Parts: C-alpha cells; structure tokens; sequence
C-alpha cells in the first residue's frame, strides 16, 4: 500500500493511499526546550514533534520547518518525516512507495530535496510530488475546474479543463493562514491583550479557528459591530482568563480579500481566482465559472463561500452562472485526493522508482513530476 | 447503398445517395492538445476530430487539412475520413462506391491521392470524383446554367449549356469563407476586439455567419452606419462578454464584391460570373444570365442574391434578364447534387471499379473523372 | 520647431524635430501612494510620474497607462504628456505641432482621444499620428523594408516597398517587453527569488536589460549551462542582496521565438516576420528579405539579430539573401524616424490644422492618418 | 503656545512647543505614606507626586500609574497631568492646546481616555496625540529612517520613508529601562546586595544610569571581568555604604541584545530593527540602513551606538552602509520632535477641537490621530 | 553512601542518602558562655554546638551562623559541619560524597566558600549544591510543581515543569521562621511578658511552634478572640511561671500574609506564589495552580494551606483548580528530596569529584550546580 504524505506549512496529514481519511495529522512544528532542566532521571528529550510539542509548548520555542510552502529547514523536516513514519503510521517506508505534495511554483530545489532525503534516508522503493490544487480536483470527482487552495502558508489556484492543467495561469499568493493569525495577533493588541511567543500564536490560531468568519459585506459588518455587543464572542485561555473579541472576528480574514490589510500590493483570494479565470482560453472560462472549487483549512471559515461567490459574480459577466463548491471535508482535499491518485493503475507507471533515481540524481523529479 | 462525400474546405457533409440531405455534417478540423495533461485516468484521446473538436477547442490547437479546396494534410484527411465512415455514418467503406467532390482547376495529385487513400486505406469497391459546381445545378433540377459555388475556401463558376460544360470559361477565385472570417477578425480590431487562437477564429466564424449581411449599395449603407445606431448588433462571447458591431457586419462580405479589401488584385465574384458568361459563345449567354445558381455556404448572406442581380445587371446589356437562382437549402446543393447523381442508373458505369484502379494506379482518375 | 512625441507602452521619448536624438526619455509610469502620510510640512504629491515614480517606487503602486500599445486610462495619459510638456521639455505645446507614434492595428478610439486631448486640452495648433514602424524605416535611410518593432507592448511587422506600405500583411503580436519582464519574475521563482510588486517588476525588467541574451542554438544552450558555471552571473538588488542566474538569462528572451513558453498560440517573432513577407506580392520579397530592420528595446538583446538572421535563413529559399539590420541606436528608431518626418518639406502639408479639427471632430484623423 | 507632554512609563517631560528643550522633567511616580503620621500640625500630604516623592521615598511606596506605555492608573495618571500643568509649567491648561505622545500598537481605550480627560478634566481647546518614533524623527531633521526608541516601558521600531510610515513593519518590544532595572536587582544578588523596596528600585536605576554600559563584544568582555578588576566601579549608597559591581555593568544592557537573560524569547534590539528593515519594501532598505536613529533613555549607554552598528552590520549585506545616528540629547528627541511639530504652520488644522469633541466622543482620536 | 545535609537558618538536618529521614536533627546554633566559671575540674568547653548548646542556653550567648540563609560566620558554620560529621553522623567525611542544599538568589560566595570548606576542610570525594525548593519537588514525586519553601530564614518559590524550572519567575522573600520569632517577641509585651536574651528568643520559638495558627479570617478571628477567651491559651515557662495568649496566636502567623505587621513592603506569601506562577508561560499556569507544594517549617501552622488555598482561589481566575499540596512531613521534604536526589543513579556523574575542584577552584560550582 502506498503512502500519502501532505505535508502543509501548518499539518501534517498522512495516510495510507485508498482510505478516504488520513490517519495521522499533527501539526508540522518541532519545539526545543528554552530552559534548564533541573530535574535529574526524568526523561526529557532534546526536541520534541508535533502533538508533543503542542502539549509542552509553554517550555518550548516552536519552529515551523516549512515557510510558506517552502522547506527552510531541512534537519528538523527529517525528524517531522520520521515521526510521520515511524510514530504516526508505524511503518517501515522503505517497504511502500510515498507520494508527498508540494505547491506550485515553488523553488526547484525544494522538491529535489524532497527527492534525495526520500530515497537516501528513509530509502522509499518509489516516490512522486504531486501538486496540492491538483489532488483537490481529484477529491471533487472532477476533470474540470479552478481549485482555490490556501493552507497555512500558500494560496494557489490550478485551473483545469478536460483534465488539463492551463500553467501560464496557475496564481500563487504568499498569504495564507499563518499571516492571519500574525494579523490577529496585532489587531488583538487594540483590546490589550498581547500574544508574542510561540506558544501564544498557537492560542491565537485557535481563536482564529473557533471565532473568526467572513463578513458577506464587510462594511455593513463594521457597522452592526460598531453599534451593539451582538456580534461579540467571549474565549477562555489555558490560564483561565476569559478575552472577548468583536469586530476582529470578521477583520481577521477580511484580510484574505483585502491584501492591504496587511501592508500588501497583492490583489484578495476573489481576484486572484478571477485573474485566473481570465488567463485562460475564452472557451472554457465557463466551465471554470460553474467549478470554482475551495480546499485548505483556510477556506474553512464561515461565510467564505457566499463571499467568494458574492465577489466573483460582481467580477464576472452577469450571464454566467458563478458556483463555488466547498465541500465540508475540503481541509483534507489533498491528501483525499492524492489517496486517489495512489491507488489508481493508470497511476503505479508515473511512480519515480529507485532505479530511475540512481541513474539520473535528485533532477528526475523535474521529468517525471508536475 | 453509394456513399456521398461532400469534402469542403470548412465542412464535410455526408449521407446516402437516394437521400434528400446530409446524414452527418460537422467541422472539417482535426484538434490536438496544446496543454500538458494532468489528470490519470481521464480518457484523453491524442486528437479529436469534427464536433469533438469543436466542443474541446479552449485547449486544443484546430487544424484545417484542406486550404482552399486542396488537402494540405494528408493524414489528418485520413481521419476525418475515418472518423466520417466509422464515426458518422457507421459503415463499412468497403461494402459501399463512394462518390467525392472537388473544386475544379486543382492540382492533378489531390484527386490521384484521394483515388489512392479510397481504394488502398477505405478499401471502396467503386469510386468517383465530381465537380462540385456540376453537382449544385444537378440539385437544381436544370441543365443549363451558370453555377457561383463559394465555400469556405474556394469560389468558382462553371458554364453549362445543354448539359455541356464549357471548361475554358471555368473560373476560379482563392477567396471564400475562410478569408472573410480572417478579414472580420482584423476589422474587429478596430473595436478593441482581439481574436488570434484557432479556437477564438471558430468565435469569429460563427459571429460571421449570424450577424453578417450584403449591402445593396455599400456606399450608402456605410453612411446610415455613421449616422445612428440602427445597424449595431449585439453578440455574447461563450465567457458571457457582449460584443457590439455596426459596419463590419456588412464591411466583411463586402470583400467578395471589393477584393481590393484583402489587399487581392482579383474581381469581385459578380464580375467573375460576368467574366465567366463573356467566355462562352454569343449564343449560350442568354440562357446563362437568366439560370444563374448560387450555391456554398458562402452565398448565404442575407442580401447576396439581390446584390449580385443588381451588380450583373449593371455589367449585362439591359435587354437581357438576369435571374439569380438561390435555394434556400443552397448550402447542401453539392451534395443533394451528389446524391441525384449517385442514384441515377445511367451512372453506375462511370464509378471508376477496383479492377480498373488495380490495371492502371491512381492516374485513372483523369480518364475518367471530369 | 515641431514637437516630437513617441508613446510608448513602457517609456515616453520626446524631443524636438530636427534633432538626432530624444531630449526626453522617462517611464510611461504614474505613481500613487498605498501607504499614510505621518510627516507634516512636507512636499508629498498626490501621484508621481516618470523619473520620479521609478527613484520613489518603493512606496508607491506604479501604474502604466499604456497598456499593448493602447491607452487604458486617459486621465493617468493626460498626466504623462503634461509632464512631457512642462517639466521635460518646458515648452508650451499652444505654439509647437505635435507628431505622435502609434502601433497599427490599434482600436480607431485611440487615436480619436489622442486627437481630441491634443487640440482640446492641450491647444496644439497642428498635430499627426505616424505609425512607428514606418518611423523606423525614415530612420534607417530607406524606401524599401520590413520593420519589426518591438517595445514593451506591441511587436508590429510592416513591410514598405518604393514608399508603398502593404496593409494587408502588417502582422501584429500583443507579445513584447513587458510579457518577457513578466515571464521572467515567473522562472525566478525556480531559484527561490521572489518579485511581486509594481516596484519589484522594475527591478526585473532592470535584470533583463543587464543579463538576458539570446541563445543561436536554444537547445545546446541549455545544455551547456546544464553543465556548468560558465553562464552564470549575479545581480545586486537595490538592499545589497545578490542573486544568481543561470538559463533564465536565455529562456526569458526565447519566449520570443517560442510564444508557447507563455502559453501563447502565436508565431515567434521570426515566423511572424517571414508570414509578414509572404503575404506580400512575390516580386518585391527578395527586396524584404536583403531590408530587415530591427526596431524598439525589445531587440535590443545580445545575439537576437543572429539569432533572426538564422531563423529567416531557414523559412527562406536558400538563394535568397537574408540581411537583418539591427542599427546600435534601433532602441530610437522610433523617435529619430519622427523627427526626420516633421523636419521635410512635403510634410508641412499632412499635418491636422486645429481648423480641421474645428469642422471634423476627432475623426479627422482617420481620414489624414495612415 | 501649544503645550508638549512627553508621558513616557518612566519621566514626564512637559513645555512649551517652540521651545528647544522641555521646562519640566520628573519621574512619573506617585507615593503614599506607608507609616502613620505622629507628628501633629505638619504639613503631610495625602500623596506625593514627581520630585517631591523622589525626595520623600524613604517612607512613601512609589507607584507608576504607567506600565509598558500604557496607563494602569487613571486616578494617579491625572495627579501627574495635574501637577505637570500647575505646579511644574504653571499654566491654564483651558488656554493651551496639547500634544501628547504614545507608543505604537498600544490599547485602543488608552488614547481614548487620554482624549477624555483632556477635554473633560483639564478642558483643552484642542488636543492630539502623536507616535513618539515619529516625533523623533521630526527632532533629527529627517524625513526618512527608521527610528529605534526605548524608554523605560517600550521599545518600539517605526520606518518611515519619504514622510510615509510603514504600519505593517512597526515592532514593539515590551522589554526597556524598567526591565533592566529588574534585573539589574537580581543580579545584585549575586555580590549580597539586597534591593527589594520600590525606594530601593529607584536607587538601583541610579546606579544603572551612572556605571551601566554596552560592550562591544560581550564575552570578551566577560573575559576581562573574570581576569581583573579593571571594570569594577564604586557607588555609594544614600546611607554611605559603598557597594563594588563588577561584569554586572555590562550585563544589564546585555539583555537589550539577549533577551533570553530575562525569560523573554523575544529578540534583541539589534534583530528588531533589521526585522522591522526587511519587513519594507526592498527598494528603500538601503535607506534604512543609513539612518537608524536611537531614540529614548534606554539608549543612553555608552557604547550602545557601536554594538548596535557592528550587530545590524553583521545581519545586513556586506554592501550596505550601516549608520546609526545616536544624537547627544536623544534622550529629549521626542519631546523636541514634539515641539518642531506643535508649531507648524501646517499642522494647525491637525488638533481635535473641543467642537470636533463633541460631536464625536472620545473615539475622535482614532479617525484624527496616527 | 553519600551524605545529605540539609544547612537551613535554623535547623541541620543530615542523614544518610537512601534513608526516608534524616538520622540527626539539631539546632544550628553555637552557644559560648558570657559567665566566669568558678567551678575548678569540671568539663567546660569553649563553645557549645546544637542540643547541647540549647539545654546549656540559661549561660550561653546563643548565635545561628546562617542568616536569611547565608552564612555570616563561617567560623562557626565550620562547628556545625563538624558537629554533624563526626558527633551526630558519626563518620569520616572524606568517605562520603556530601550533598548540600541552598536557597535560590543567594550570593555566589555563599556556596562558593560552601564548595572550598568541603574539599579543603572536610575532605569530602564528590561534593553538590542543590536548591532547597527543587529537592522538595523530588519529595513529593513530582516533576511538575511551584513550590513554596519557607524555613527559619527565607522563604522562596520555584516553578518547574516538566522538570524544567523557570528561574526568571523564582522569587525570595527575606521573611520566615526568625521574622515571626521575633515578631511575637514584640507582641507579647502587650500582656506584659519581656523576652529579650537570646536564650529566651529560644522560649518564644517553642510557643509559636505549639501555640500559634493560621486564622482563615483574620478580621473576624480578631472579633472572636475580642469577645470571649475561646482561643485563649496557657504556656509554662521553664521557671513554671505561666503566661496566657489570645489572638497573638494568629497575629504571629498573619505577618506571613500581610507583611506589614512587620514594616516590610513586600508581598504576603499568597501575592508571591501567585506572582510567581503569573511571571510564567501561561501555557503551564494551569498545571501550577493543581500542584502548589508546600514545604520548610514555617509551614507548619494549623490551617496555613487552607489560608493559602483561599487567598490564591480569589486571585486566580474560577475556572482554576487550586490545589496545596501540604504533605505532613513537609517540614523534612528538602532533606528527603535531597536523599532520593543523592540516590539517583542518573545524579552519580553530577557530582563535582575532587579532581575537578583541583583544576578549577571553588568557582566550579557555579558551572556544575543549579
Ligand atoms: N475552522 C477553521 N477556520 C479558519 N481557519 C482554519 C480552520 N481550520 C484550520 N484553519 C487554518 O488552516 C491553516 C492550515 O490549513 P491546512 O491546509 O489544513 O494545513 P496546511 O496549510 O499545513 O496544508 C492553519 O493556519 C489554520 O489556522
Ligand atoms: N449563414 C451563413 N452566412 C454566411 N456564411 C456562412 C453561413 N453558413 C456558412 N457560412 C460559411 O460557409 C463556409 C463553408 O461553407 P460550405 O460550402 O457549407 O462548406 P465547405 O466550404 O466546407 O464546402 C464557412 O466559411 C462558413 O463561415
Ligand atoms: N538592453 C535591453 N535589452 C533587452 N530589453 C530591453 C533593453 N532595453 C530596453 N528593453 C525593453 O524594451 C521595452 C521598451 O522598449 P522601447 O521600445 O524603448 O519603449 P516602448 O515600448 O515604450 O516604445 C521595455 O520592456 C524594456 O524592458
Ligand atoms: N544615562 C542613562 N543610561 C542608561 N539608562 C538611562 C540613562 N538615562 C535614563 N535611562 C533610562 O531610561 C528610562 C526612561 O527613559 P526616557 O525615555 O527618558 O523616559 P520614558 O521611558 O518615561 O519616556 C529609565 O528607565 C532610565 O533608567
Ligand atoms: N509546628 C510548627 N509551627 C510553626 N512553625 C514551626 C513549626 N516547626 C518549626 N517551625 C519553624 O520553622 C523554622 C525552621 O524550619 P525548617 O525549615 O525545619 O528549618 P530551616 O529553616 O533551618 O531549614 C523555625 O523558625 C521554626 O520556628
Ligand atoms: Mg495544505
Ligand atoms: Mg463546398
Ligand atoms: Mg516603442
Ligand atoms: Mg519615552
Ligand atoms: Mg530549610
């Protein structure tokens, strides 16, 4: 059985390939403790991965491995891989062929590395890098449509008709999900409170995912909340203290359509969609009008898709019908998707075997991979 | 049951002969993909002909294999072909004669090819070749008269008198269809219109074919398009855009009076059927200018026949009665022609047999093939 | 002494007819501030133009109101010549006739405004619109050739003979300079190097006027700098970091000759020269062929008139004598053409009269401008 | 004259605008008796403000109602106001407009209550409050630099370029003077010197400011220490006795650079400012680079100036030119920032009026003030 | 075996490591006669150590060496160390490695000095310096924990979790056992009883120890012992003179929270322990509310972990469970942490050996020991 590996800025999500969930998902972090031990015969590790970090993060510094969508640093990816394989899954990788997933345009060396550490460290028989957006598509049971995806560190969106991928029009935003919780962070310090460790941005992730939404108009938002405590929401923090938040529900992912938020020159997640649409060949741009498909935690918002919808029909022309399609369970598209991928016949010939690899180096994935 | 296979420039039309009209009629057009497939396990066919074509065009490169009424692509003719026998009209060539068409004054190796490919590939117990022109005045029930047949890539006049042609006053014109959906392309550029793909040429083509038509006097036409809005059209692109054109819609068919609008140094197609008529003897042209037969989809503006009335009237002496004869189902007369024709007992010893193709090559087909 | 103006989509050269060379040369950029003033008492502007835009860019959105060589925002346009005017020239353009360029086949409405905010805002007293190839060709001292101009918009062909332009044959390509600056932020993201602002695309466009060559042989190309360093050269960005380059330098000017690398449909700049040739009348080819000319910044690329004199040899008969003219000053063609033109004698009389204009309307120009 | 009030955690300094330095300086303190008074017909006040608790604190317990640029202590906070206006400036403070200063990314209620004491309590015609980072930019004659300010509860990093702030790249560090002073006490320790009153906190921070300094390379200066007593220095305490320190001098203001000496995970000075550098645009970097302005007491230390250059010139490319601009009364720039400001002509139309007030609330400020 | 010493202000408790108690408990006290002897042939010593000090104490001048937990007279610390190794032990110290304890923020001469009196006077092979507060959390068998230590001289509270503890959040308290000795020395004059020698200081400690209680109420424990005589108590004197005390039983304890009973302007040991668990991550405060361990004599009151649960339930947040921890033989927690410490076979190579001593001096003790 193959494995399928998704590793995002944020999770981990890994499974093995023809289940239709991933069996491990842990967050893509690796703590090491900030202070002394004083405690002697109490074992205590060096660094800790994932939900162990989680757990102990009030004595650990936290460090994401993975920079929006690109691997900056690679000793502390291997340990996350390793505790993928031999915690998570418990199993031997170099007994199953691992397709892991990688957004676009990323720097070539990243999925080199990907490559060599797969069949060099873990000595995986084969191996493939598929793209995030693309495996979306396959999760939808669909061979056309424009697949926004945006995770923690990238949002991407891969158009595709008829099973073919348009690249001159594949867009990539470097804002996503961990830029959003940074914004929370900031515009929290106007009610006083402060977060600044690491371990405080994981307590505002999770405010972020409990409370935040998406305004269908969000100046309309502003004012009902500027008006009434309505729209206020009370949170607990580990310590007991009890913050309230009101219009930083809504500012928060306001961000994601309105870039300058943030201090960005980017256009939102609305016309990066339609820019995208509008690269492509006038003959399908119908088709990608109707499957407008969303994937990624931070599409999971509510409210995301009516605004999504809202904001391209105002693009579009009044005659086409816009359809965003969010399914409930598009946090895991990828990896669904590429659980589909792996279990495919026509699939077992694309595999990059280890043959292929002794002959022709860590560049093979740039001929076998898209 | 004979087969008759009416090879156009822009479309083949095919059916049986004792039928009143085409079985099949689709885009002479063979598409290949441009993109790079994505999607495994999805049936991608490495090209796709006719309606396939058609459907598919945002990511395929369309082909034409016939340029002016001359096979330019020998093996993609071979799979319209193909795809006209098995796909279309589901038969066994080889149980039926085929009959073909063909412009006159074409090279001599584009018949001897289609004898070669119908007995060697099809494997046609019989076969035929037939001017197209001679086949239209067939459809008509006469056999006198001058026939202007335009299609997508040739228009040409042939005199018959008597059911004699008269091959030295045969003329032929590289201007149809296809240079007219190439002449609006560019006008519509004055607009800010801009069509350049293969796929956005077929937009083109079919705005050509809705919103165009024949002024009966151009000069003042063009001064009741600069003065109101009353001939502006409106027209919806497949992406929902709208677009609007006032004097490209008479602008464009206008070329096959005017020529010089191509930048071609030709006579228009009045002039050329008038040309045609003064090549025949003084006693026959009577006849012709009263039995003048439009046929091809070229000739389906809306407007033509009154035009080239009055454009012939005006070349003719005033004594003579020019009656222009166009059908309502003009656009088929080439192959309703063939199927009078295939039917008839007096021609079913013309079909050029296998026996006869095996004792003397493809060069038989000018023996016995006007 | 009549004013000189060449519009360009990237840069605006001006000057005085006569004259050998631009007096002005500046971006055709305006600049507005996406960020909040917090110094009072200073000179802040609401929006910047040219010199100044490009020194300040890094807190402003740049913005070219030119766009494929067609004007897409009036009042930033109107901004450019006032500060062609007034600031550059320091003239007053009530006492000076005005010749500017345009590409052909543009959208009739864009010479019309041009007209109309030449005599209406500006007071010209004369004014003209020349196409810039044709410029090109006074520039060069010759009567008969065919110019290929290429700036940052439009890549134009139009061949001359005996001082008689062909219409018919001017091809047109909305692939230029600023496709080519934008295709090469896209491969830099192959390197990890990431470019997304306004401001960040001058400093690419900046990388490809300084490293980028065309490649004689594309594909030995790529396999010598597959092989080693030896192509390899680094890039200071504006805060001292430094980046390296290896087969961008020749894959971003390739997209010339192969438009497929940007998912185009279209014919290189090559086979768009030699179709513009055999549109023409074969009697006057063999005189295109020996009178190439090359024209605009983006020919301006080491090894590109090597690299068009092997491809045109290849498209050609071999008896015919293929000769690119690629003059070292060809990035002012344009200009230098323009100001030969308004400096004859038999010119004095082609100029448009404000009492033309008076009694005429806009529209005059389409009646006294080819 | 418009009055200038500099509220920083630690000092009040507070004169007129147009002036070049402030009239009053004193510590921003409140004390209350902490022993019952035995002595009956003296003049014992409920509470003691300023110089006069300073002087008194041998039986008072002093209170800071500002903690980390914030107020804790509205009640205290108008004692210090009150006293400023009438004892220490001597003025009717319904006859002045006012400035008054804060931190960046403070609460939002904090300038809010400020407003509404103002207007409410004091009764100001006018009022306004400005970005302490920027009023030191103002002081240095600048219009462009990046401005580190430390007092004695914030140190908080503004860029500005051309007159424009850079919100999304302001930092703010909760560590300054008054942490240090902590932890100068514990350290203390380590020789037997035991400082716990908040009387004995004010004689520690005396202590800070006279033999407190910044080496330039931290363990080698730990080296020193270690193998002599060339650093040792004497300070005599109010009661007489002499207390020696020691590589205490140098690691106090070594946890600016290392805030791990503290607990805090957050990074040193150093890193705060090259962060807030990179999170600008990166064509006004090198900008930046050369005019780091140092702002506040905390940068007071000698030697603060070099450690800081040879740090950012070890984080920045070698190429850069890194110049900090420490100027000799940095300790007043934002109150001298202040002054420039408060008498400009063009910022006369800046003040919120009392009418403005009024038919706003205090929620005014957000809309008026930085 | 190795030695564990546990040297607090008041009492020496050593024993053997592996032991559940200590094997000797006695008074860290010299006594030296302040009388003539007239008695001729009777043993009379110099100087008395301990119990035979403290039985001899109606002659003596009683002196405790250690002060707020430092030595002040090593002299006589030596004594004590002598005493314990070879009177009260009864072995040869330089057999045994010999653990020592020390309070936190202590002088580094103390436990410097401590290191060079070990291996130089004593002799001792391996030698260690643990904190005080640390070995309880051994005691309790805990590796997560604030505790709360408060003995003769220093009270001190130390977070640790997961066995690391977090120094910035330790705090010290200069207030314990002798304070509150001495406090209810100066409160019992109010019923006329004067206690002034050093060997009555020694009556005073044993009434507290058996009559004194922590009230849950203060104030109405003050109105109950005003009302009736409930909490009256009676005491014989060594003489049989009898003295009685009311609400000077709870008044004594009650300078532990509210340290102004004794001038001091610290805060009561609830404040600190809960300022303590508040200078922590909040991440970890959750498990210090559930696990606040106390530990030392001064603990030793009625009713001191109730007072203490209360008085830190209405600091902390609701929603926390306080829990206190006040094992009943808390009062030999350091002593018996110390013993399972010293046991450990993990704790055999953090000793500091003899050897390293020789080539470091006593200063390696501070690289060694926490
Ligand atoms: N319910 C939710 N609402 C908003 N954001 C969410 C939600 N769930 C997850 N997220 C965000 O999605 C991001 C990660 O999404 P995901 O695509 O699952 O992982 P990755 O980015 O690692 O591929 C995180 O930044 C997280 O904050
Ligand atoms: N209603 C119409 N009006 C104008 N042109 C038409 C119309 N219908 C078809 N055409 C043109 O006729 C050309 C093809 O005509 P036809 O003779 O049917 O096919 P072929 O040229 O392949 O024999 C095409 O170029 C098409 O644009
Ligand atoms: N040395 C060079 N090499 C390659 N490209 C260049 C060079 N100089 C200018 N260009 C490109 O030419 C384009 C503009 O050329 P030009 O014709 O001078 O202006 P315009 O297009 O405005 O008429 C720009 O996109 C620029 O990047
Ligand atoms: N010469 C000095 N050296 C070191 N620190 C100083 C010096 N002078 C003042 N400070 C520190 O600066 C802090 C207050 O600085 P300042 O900015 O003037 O006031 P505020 O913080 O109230 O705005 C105090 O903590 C003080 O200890
Ligand atoms: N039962 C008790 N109640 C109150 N206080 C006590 C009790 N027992 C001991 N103490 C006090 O504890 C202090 C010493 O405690 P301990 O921690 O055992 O010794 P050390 O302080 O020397 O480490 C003495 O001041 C003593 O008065
Ligand atoms: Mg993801
Ligand atoms: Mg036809
Ligand atoms: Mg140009
Ligand atoms: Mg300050
Ligand atoms: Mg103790």
């Amino acid at each position: 059985a193959a494995l399928v590996v998704d590793n995002g800025s944020g999770m981990c999500k890994a499974g093995f390939a023809g289940d239709d969930a991933p069996r491990a998902v842990f967050p893509s972090i690796v703590g090491r403790p900030r202070h002394q031990g004083v405690m002697v015969g109490m074992g205590q590790k060096d660094s800790y991965v994932g939900d162990e970090a989680q757990s102990k993060r009030g004595i650990l510094t936290l460090k994401y491995p993975i920079e929006h969508g690109i691997v900056t640093n690679w000793d502390d990816m291997e340990k996350i891989w390793h505790h993928t394989f031999y915690n998570e899954l418990r199993v031997a990788p170099e007994e199953h062929p691992v397709l892991l997933t990688e957004a676009p345009l990323n720097p070539k060396a990243n999925r080199e590395k990907m490559t060599q550490i797969m069949f060099e460290t873990f000595n995986t028989p084969a191996m493939y890098v598929a793209i995030q957006a693309v495996l979306s598509l396959y999760a939808s049971g669909r061979t056309t449509g424009i697949v926004m995806d945006s995770g923690d560190g990238v949002t991407h969106t891969v158009p595709i008709y008829e099973g073919y991928a348009l690249p001159h029009a594949i867009l990539r935003l470097d804002l996503a999900g961990r830029d959003l919780t940074d914004y929370l962070m900031k515009i929290l310090t106007e009610r006083g409170y402060s977060f600044t460790t690491t371990a405080e941005r994981e307590i505002v992730r999770d405010i972020k995912e409990k409370l935040c939404y998406v305004a269908l108009d969000f100046e309309q938002e502003m004012a009902t909340a500027a008006s009434s405590s309505s729209l206020e929401k009370s949170y607990e923090l580990p310590d007991g203290q009890v913050i309230t938040i009101g219009n930083e529900r809504f500012r928060c992912p306001e961000a994601l359509f309105q870039p300058s938020f943030l201090g960005m020159e980017s256009a939102g997640i609305h016309e990066t969609t339609f820019n995208s649409i509008m690269k492509c060949d006038v003959d399908i741009r119908k088709d990608l009008y109707a499957n407008t498909v969303l994937s990624g935690g931070t599409t999971m918002y509510p409210g995301i898709a009516d605004r999504m919808q809202k904001e391209i029909t105002a693009l579009a022309p009044s005659t086409m019908k816009i359809k965003i399609i969010a399914p409930p369970e598009r946090k895991y598209s990828v990896w669904i998707g590429g659980s589909i991928l792996a279990s495919l016949s026509t699939f077992q010939q694309m595999w990059i075997s280890k043959q292929e690899y002794d002959e022709s180096g860590p560049s093979i994935v740039h001929r076998k991979c898209f």
